[PDB]
């Protein structure tokens, strides 16, 4: 239904499990048979969806750095790459059922990568991305990698050696990610210093 219509590689075992308080902001059954609520998810999706086909735009024939500040919550993570501003974005939704992400996979060209967040049991990151630009999936892919590499670095830190792990793992990918995620080059030297203190 609309989880594995949008999360096609998710783990079976997910819809036996109950709804988590997250979910029950926006579905009501003992399991994951559960009521899409009319409302919070039905309503809700539709109006969201209206919002994004009225900002979705085309990608400019090349892109320029958006500010960090554009992409801070969640909703400027996608919104910037549904007008077409940049290529890719990533966010966190507490629930499978936000509406947000459902309305945001229904959009031309739109595509998000979906996986559960690292160390966390309700977190999922959404990597969205530009299908028609083909730094789309390429910086989605390298969002993958990258994040990958950081979570390795924390978990081996974690194990072995904890102090300032967050922070030694910003160093090594942070510029990377900052590239990837279009911000502009004076914005992503001021993070890099903000990390370098942290030392
Ligand atoms: C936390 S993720 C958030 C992504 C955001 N929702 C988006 O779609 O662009 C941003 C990552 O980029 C890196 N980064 C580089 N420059 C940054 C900056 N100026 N502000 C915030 N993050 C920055 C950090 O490693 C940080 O974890």
């Amino acid at each position: 239904h609309v989880v594995k219509n949008i999360y096609p590689e998710i783990k079976h075992d997910y819809f036996n499990e109950s709804p988590n308080i997250y979910d029950k902001k926006y579905i009501s059954g003992i399991t994951r048979v559960a009521e899409l609520k009319q409302e919070e998810f039905v309503n809700e999706k539709a109006r969201r969806f209206s919002y994004m086909k009225t900002m979705y735009s085309v990608c400019p024939e090349a892109f320029e750095p958006i500010s960090r500040n554009e992409a801070s919550t969640p909703e400027g993570s996608w919104l910037t790459v549904i007008s077409g501003k940049r290529p890719m974005g990533q966010f966190s939704v507490d629930s499978l059922y936000n509406p947000d992400l459902h309305a945001l996979c229904e959009l031309p060209d739109i595509c998000c990568k979906i996986f559960p967040k690292e160390n966390n049991d309700f977190l999922y990151i959404v990597v969205v991305y530009r299908n028609d630009s083909p730094l789309g999936e390429q910086r989605a892919n390298r969002f993958i990698e990258l994040y990958n590499i950081k979570r390795d670095i924390m978990q081996e830190l974690n194990y072995a050696l904890p102090e300032l792990k967050a922070v030694k793992s910003e160093m090594i990918i942070a510029r990377e990610m900052g590239e990837i995620f279009s911000y502009m080059p004076g914005e992503i030297d001021s993070y890099m210093k903000y990390i370098n203190n942290k030392l």
